[PDB]
C-alpha cells in the first residue's frame, strides 16, 4: 500500500533519477535524513516510513515482497517511473526484494550494512525488553523513558535512535506486529540474480555483511560493489555519514 513520506525537490536540477530512502527496523523516515539533506541539491528526494513504522499504516503482515510492493505503490501514487534506491538494513532489505518484483522500476541502489540473507538469529531480544517496559510503565516523556531503557541497554546511541520514534507517551511502530514477524524480517527470500552495479556500505564493525553471506550476496548481486566503512557499526550513516555520502557519490557519478 502507499506509504507515509517526506518528499523535497532537489535545490539545482540535474536530470538525476530521484532517489527514495528506506529505514530499517525500529526506524523511521528521518533516519537518513542525514543523507537526505545532502542529496537534495541534486536530487528529488523521498523519504519513506516502512509499513508499521513511523505514522505509515499498520498492517499484520511484513515480508520483503509486500514492502517491496510498498515502494511500487508508493511510486505509482507519485508518478514516478523510475528511481534510485537507498535503504539501511531492513529497508535494503526492502530495496533489494525490489529489484526481484519490479527491477524497470529502479535506477541504482544502495543497500547500508545489509545483506540478501536470513541471518537465523534473534538480535533484538533485549531491545524489545526494553520498549516493553517503557510501554508498561509511567513513562511519557522521552527522559522518563531513556531511564528505563537503560536499565536493559547499555549503547546509548540505540537508546536515542529508538526514542525518536517514542512520541505522546507512544510507540510509533507497531511492536506486536514487529515481534510475530521478527523471523520473516531477520529473515530472507532468496531472489534472481540482479544484473546491474550495486552499492553495498557495510560497517567495519559490523557482522551484517561479513564473508559468511558473500556468495549468497553474490549470487543475488552478481555486480556487487562493497565499500567497508571502518570504524563504524550497523548503523553506518548515523556514525559516519559524510563517509556514506562519499561512497555513495562515487557510485552515483558512475564515472
Amino acid at each position: 500500500m502507499k506509504l507515509n513520506i517526506r518528499a523535497q525537490t532537489a535545490q539545482n536540477q540535474h536530470n538525476n533519477s530521484p532517489i527514495v530512502l528506506v529505514h530499517g527496523l525500529f526506524g523511521s523516515l528521518d533516519n537518513l535524513g542525514v543523507l537526505a539533506r545532502d542529496l537534495v541539491n541534486d536530487h528529488n528526494i523521498i523519504q519513506v516510513d516502512v509499513r508499521n513504522h513511523g505514522l505509515s499504516p499498520r498492517e499484520p503482515v511484513m515480508n520483503y515482497p509486500a514492502m517491496a510492493q510498498d515502494l511500487v505503490d508508493t511510486l505509482d501514487a507519485q508518478q514516478i517511473d523510475k528511481a534510485t534506491f537507498i535503504g539501511h538494513s531492513m529497508g535494503g532489505k526492502a530495496v533489494m526484494a525490489l529489484t526481484a518484483l519490479a527491477p524497470d522500476r529502479i535506477d541504482k541502489l544502495v543497500a547500508i550494512d545489509i545483506a540478501p540473507v536470513d541471518y537465523h538469529v534473534r538480535r533484538h531480544d533485549e531491545i524489545f525488553a526494553a520498549i516493553n517496559a517503557v510501554s508498561e510503565s509511567d513513562a511519557q516523556t522521552r527522559q522518563q523513558a531513556a531511564a528505563i531503557m537503560r536499565q536493559h541497554l547499555n549503547e546509548e546511541g540505540v537508546i536515542q535512535f529508538l526514542l525518536k520514534s517514542f512520541v505522546d507517551g507512544e510507540w510509533r511502530f507497531n511492536v506486536p506486529v514487529l515481534w510475530d514477524q521478527y523471523p520473516h524480517i531477520v529473515g530472507w527470500e532468496k531472489i534472481p540474480a540482479w544484473d546491474h552495479p550495486a552499492l553495498f556500505i557495510p560497517g567495519g564493525n559490523s557482522p551484517y555483511v561479513s564473508e559468511q553471506y558473500r556468495d549468497d550476496l553474490l549470487a543475488q548481486f552478481p555486480q556487487a560493489r562493497a565499500h567497508v566503512i571502518a570504524g563504524a557499526g550497523h548503523w553506518v550513516h548515523a556514525e559516519k555519514p559524510d563517509a556514506v555520502l562519499r561512497a555513495i557519490r562515487r557510485y552515483l557519478n558512475d564515472h
